[PDB]
């Protein structure tokens, strides 16, 4: 299920709010 992989990218902008 490669296709979550989406949801990775999204721990990458919520270092930028820490």
């Amino acid at each position: 299920f490669p296709r979550i992989w989406l949801h990775n990218l999204g721990q990458h902008i919520y270092e930028t709010y820490g």
